[PDB]
C-alpha cells in the first residue's frame, strides 16, 4: 500500500511592515481605568478534547497578526 | 508499503519591519489602571487534550506577532 | 518498506527590524496602577496532554514575536 | 559758475525681522541632488562696460536682500 | 551757468518682517532633482555696455527682495 | 565757480533682527549633493570697466544681505 496522510500548520508571511504606529500626537490626556469582577470561563471535554478557555478586560488595539492561536492537529484513536 | 505521513509547524517570516513605534508625541499624561477580582478559567479534559486556559487584564497593543501560540500535532494511540 | 514520517517545527525569519522603538517624546506623565486578587486557571489532562495554563495582569505592548509558545510534535502510544 | 552734480547709490533699511526661518517641522528626508555639465556665459564690451555674467544651479531660497548687485555709477570720457 | 545734474539708484526699505518662513510642516519626502546640459548664454556690445548675463536651474522660492540688480547710470562720452 | 559733485554708496541698516533660523525639527535626513562640470564665464572690457563674472552651485538660502555686491563710482578721464 502506499497510504499518504499529510496534514497542515499556521504558515505566516507578513512582508514589507513599516507600520510606524502612531505619531505626531499633540498633548492629550490618556486617563482610561479598568476594574472587573467577574467573567471565570471553564470547559469539561471527556472524549475528544482541544477546549481553549480565554477571558480579557484589555483594550486590544491590534496592528499585525495578534492572534491567540491553539492547535491540535491530526489525532487518531485505535483502541485494538 | 510507503506510507507517507508529513505533519506541519508555524513557519513564519516577518520580512522588513521598521516598525518605528510611536515618535514625536509632545506632553500627554497617561494615568491608566487595572484592578481585577475574578476570571478564573479552567479545563478537564480525559481522554484527548491540548486545552489551553488563558487569563488577561492587560492593554493589549500588538506591533508584531503577538500570538500565544500552543501546539500538538500529530498524536496516536492504538492500545494494542 | 519505505515508511517515511517528517514533522515540522517553529521556523522564523524577521528580517530588517529597525524597529526604533518610541523616540522624541516630550514631558509626560505614567503613572499606571496593576493589582490583582484572582485569575487561578488550571487544567487536568488525563490520557493526551500539552495543556498550556496562562495568567497575566500585564500592559501587553508587543514589537515583534512576543509569543508564548509551546510545542508537543509527532507523540505515539502502542501498548503493545 | 555753479554746476552740482549728485549722483546715488543702493541706500537699504530692512526694519523689524524676527523672520524665525522654518520651524516645527516633524521628520521629512529632503534627498535633492544637482547635477550640472553647460551653463558658460560670456560678455566682450569694448567702448562701454559693466557686464555682469552670473551662473547658478542653486535651490535659491531669499528670506530678504538676497541680491547681487553690481554697480557703475557716473561715468564721464573727454579724450581732450 | 548752473547747471545742475542729479541720477538715482536703488533706495529700498522694506519696513515690518516677521516674515515666519514656513512653520508646522508634519512629516514630508523632498526629493527633488536637478540636472541640466545647455543653456550657455552670451553677449557682444561694441560701442555702449552693460549687457547682462544670465543663468539659472534652481528652485526660485523669494521671500522677500531676491533681485540680481546690475546697474549701470549717467555715462558720458566726448572724444574731443 | 561752487562746483559739487556729491556721490553715494551702499548705507544698509537691518535693524530688530532676531531671525531665530530653524528650530524643533524633529528627525530629517539631508542628503544632498552637487557635481557640476561646466559654467565658465568671462569678459572682456576694454575701454570702461567693472565686468563683474559670477559662478555658483550652491543650495542658495539667504537669511539677511546675502549680497554679492561690487561697486565702480564716479569715474572720470580727461586725457588732457
Amino acid at each position: 500500500q502506499r497510504v499518504t496522510i499529510s496534514c497542515s500548520g499556521s504558515t505566516s508571511n507578513i512582508g514589507g511592515n513599516t507600520v510606524n504606529w502612531f505619531q505626531h500626537l499633540p498633548g492629550t490626556a490618556p486617563k482610561l481605568l479598568i476594574y472587573s469582577n467577574n467573567q471565570r470561563p471553564s470547559g469539561v471535554p471527556d472524549r475528544f478534547s482541544a477546549s481553549k478557555s480565554g477571558t480579557s478586560a484589555s483594550l486590544a488595539i491590534s496592528g499585525l497578526q495578534s492572534e491567540d492561536e491553539a492547535h491540535y492537529y491530526c489525532a487518531a484513536w485505535d483502541d485494538s
